[PDB]
């Protein structure tokens, strides 16, 4: 009933009893574990159900559980959903549904965090022009001129049979990716088809590899409106290596701040369609990942050859040489222009601590293996070693289709 | 669309749906509410062993191209019979073979399963004493080690029979490093085998005192005491380890053995059980490399070789780990092949397991792959596989974990 948790380096051994908390089922069955997959494949009840949970999760958190407050607050949920088949949150509930999902996400190596985190409530938002206002002020405070901080604006909740709030855009700031001559991308192939629906929508492409793309803004039931970052507010980072002096050369850069803005925030049963969050970047994730991914910028045979390496063999381990200097440059441009970042070893080793806190405040922490692990040097890291149970809480965060 | 597991491959964006889970008939740890796949351990019936007999002669007979032929028939009543009147059974030379071949293929945590075809099976299970056992490993260990051109092979002990005792190997590997523990509580030696080191002295070795001492065997007879015996030192081939261009590397000396030879996994069958049944292959560069020289609770060199690179190990920001592992597993590969001793590297070895996958596509709609183990430790989304999304669960043939013979 209860998982057995073992690290195979220290020995040590847990049993995960949060797991018994989960209400949805993931992608496996005792036939077959579909783990690795990225993707798997209301009636008054349903949200009420959620929505008393929920409630009753806050109160506990402010040790105020039973109390009276507790009572009134779910009678006030009764009552709403009960005329209008809905509710509404108040804002301290938000902020706790908020660090709650941030928690609850088995992806994040960097949980460590979950308890400090800026909730800017943008639910009185009516327009993208507005949403355009409010993304402004949240890349301008979670920047912080590049001592970043945590971060996560809230947009209207979605109701039934009206249209979505949505940020066409994945991350508020992405490199465009242009297909030219032949299958040839300019860019960041990764992108391609949302820089393809800028310039549908307008927009007059540039021809780099690093222009920083415009956002794409969606109101219920409308078209989506193109809106341009002030480049003053877009921070980035001129990649240069500590001893390989022309590296610099090459003109590669990368942008401070990691803001994802394409996944769904579900709080009690409501769904938060649109809900911008961004921390900071852990260095494999564009060290390794965004720059050496074959259909990602994939720079590794150029910084090979540029190294004086033997591209011809694999036995030479090219690869494996080129992709650590790519992240050590990353670690060194970032701490040189004084821009917050977290190297891989030290991520892992936090978030070891994240998982004994969590045996302590609840017996147990969902996480994806596949995903804590690094991209590279996966067993020289703890995390490898650490054996981890999936399952899916509430509040969370989830992925939801394109809008288009 | 279809009612199978899709599969999605995120560098090349190609699909595919697994028919062959279908075929599982051994349940795994996940349930809908958690998934368990990253644990390394998840934690007869008269009526039950011939279900699996009666499966595992439909896939001999399916192999062949004869299924519902008479001979397939007639192999199906043989079998209920020989059950029916002495509660277990034998299999015939050739689906021996088949048998060895298919646990092999249906191994989930195997990333060199590309030579699944090609694997020399030895049978012993004539072998009647732990002595006898000791000429069939050394001539085994002779014939796959060939000079350093290694040859795939298994080697076949008796089944499991009604409350007699196993032929067993003690050891997890027919050549392994001793682990001694020092009085301050440090380990000389590798550290993973301490306690196949200490039944070694109890039951009579002489141990030696150096970071590399091969240990000596634990050949358990069907009900007996395990005899000890020590491998002639000639059949043991090892590998020195220098470095291509760091000359002081070689000043560590550092070495390994050259061949890998799993000895604690039961081989099974149309539910026979080979509770002994080594088997060896090759080395993928990362195992000896990664997890065995740099693991923490293995040899762990890093340290030592950041030190003599002169790299800064006072800051994690520095990659000092990234760039002694890297430099490591290239002396590895380096001095395998410098020796002339079959090794491949991951980069190589990911590239042929997708191949792999391919051809099992074709031939049989799936196959059975634990992303965590396929993955290498170090490197993972610079391999082709690390993009490849798998499906996980148990085919029959198949080797499987069993207890410690004490
Ligand atoms: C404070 C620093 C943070 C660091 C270093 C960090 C790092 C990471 C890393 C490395 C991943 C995997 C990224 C990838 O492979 O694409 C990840 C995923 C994720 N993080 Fe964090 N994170 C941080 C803050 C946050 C915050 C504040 C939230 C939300 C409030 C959060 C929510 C998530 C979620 C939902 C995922 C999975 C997203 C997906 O599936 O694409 N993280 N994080
Ligand atoms: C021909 C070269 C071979 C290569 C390169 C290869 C490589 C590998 C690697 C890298 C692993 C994981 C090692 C670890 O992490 O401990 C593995 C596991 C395994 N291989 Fe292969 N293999 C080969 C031959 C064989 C053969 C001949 C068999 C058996 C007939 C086989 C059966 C298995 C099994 C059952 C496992 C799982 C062991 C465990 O769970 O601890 N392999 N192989
Ligand atoms: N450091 C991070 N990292 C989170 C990165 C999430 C990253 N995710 C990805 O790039 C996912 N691969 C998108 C995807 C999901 C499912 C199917 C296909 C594609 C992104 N949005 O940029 N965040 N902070 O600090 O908030
Ligand atoms: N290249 C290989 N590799 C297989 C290596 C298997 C390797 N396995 C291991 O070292 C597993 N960690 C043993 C284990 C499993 C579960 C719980 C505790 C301990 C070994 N035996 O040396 N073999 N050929 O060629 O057959
Ligand atoms: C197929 C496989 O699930 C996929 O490539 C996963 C593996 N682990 C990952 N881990 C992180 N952090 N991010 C990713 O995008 C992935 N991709
Ligand atoms: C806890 C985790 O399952 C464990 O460390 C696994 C991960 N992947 C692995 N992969 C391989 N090839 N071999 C191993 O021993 C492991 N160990
Ligand atoms: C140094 As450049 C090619
Ligand atoms: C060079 As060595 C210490
Ligand atoms: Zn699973």
């Amino acid at each position: 009933k209860f998982p057995r948790v073992k690290n195979w380096e220290l020995g040590s051994i847990t049993y995960d009893t949060l797991c018994a908390q989960s209400q949805q089922d993931g992608p496996c069955t005792p036939r077959r574990c579909l783990g690795s997959l990225v993707l798997p494949r209301p009636p008054a009840e349903q949200l009420l159900s959620q929505a008393r949970d929920f409630i009753n999760q806050y109160y506990s958190s402010i040790k105020r559980s039973g109390s009276q407050a507790h009572e009134e607050r779910l009678q006030e949920v009764e009552a709403e959903v009960a005329s209008t088949g809905t509710y509404h949150l108040r804002e301290s509930e938000l902020v706790f549904g908020a660090k709650q999902a941030w928690r609850n996400a088995p992806r994040c190596v960097g949980r460590i965090q979950w308890g400090k985190l800026q909730v800017f409530d943008a639910r009185d938002c009516s327009s993208a022009q507005e949403m355009f206002t409010y993304i402004c002020n949240h890349i301008k405070y979670a920047t912080n001129r590049g001592n970043l901080r945590s971060a996560i604006t809230v947009f209207p909740q979605r109701a039934p049979g009206r249209g979505d709030f949505r940020i066409w855009n994945s991350q508020l700031v992405r490199y465009a990716g242009y297909r030219q001559q032949d299958g040839s991308v300019r860019g960041d192939p990764a992108n391609v088809e949302i820089t393809e629906l800028c310039i549908q929508h307008g927009w007059t492409p540039g021809n780099g590899r690093f222009d920083v793309l415009p956002l794409l803004l969606q109101a219920p039931d409308e078209a989506p409106e193109l809106f341009v970052l002030p480049p003053e507010l877009v921070l980035e980072v001129p990649l240069e290596h500590p001893t390989l002096e022309w590296f610099a050369a090459l003109g590669l850069r990368w942008y401070a701040l990691p803001a994802v803005s394409n996944m769904l925030l579900e709080i009690g049963g409501l769904e938060f369609s649109a809900a911008p969050f961004s921390g900071w970047y852990m260095s494999t994730e564009i060290g390794t990942r965004n720059l050496c991914d074959p259909h990602r910028y994939n720079i590794l045979e150029d910084v090979a050859v540029c190294m004086d390496l033997d591209t011809r063999t694999t036995s030479s381990l090219w690869k494996d040489k080129a992709a650590v200097e790519i992240n050590l440059a990353v670690l060194h441009s970032f701490q040189l222009a004084k821009v917050t970042i977290v190297d891989h070893h030290a991520a892992t080793v936090s978030f070891m601590k994240h998982l004994d806190n969590e045996q302590k405040a609840r017996g147990g922490c969902p996480a994806d293996w596949a995903w804590i692990v690094p991209p590279i040097s996966g067993s020289l890291t703890p995390v490898f070693h650490q054996e981890m149970v999936n399952y899916i809480l509430s509040p969370a965060f989830r992925y939801q289709p394109d809008p288009w």
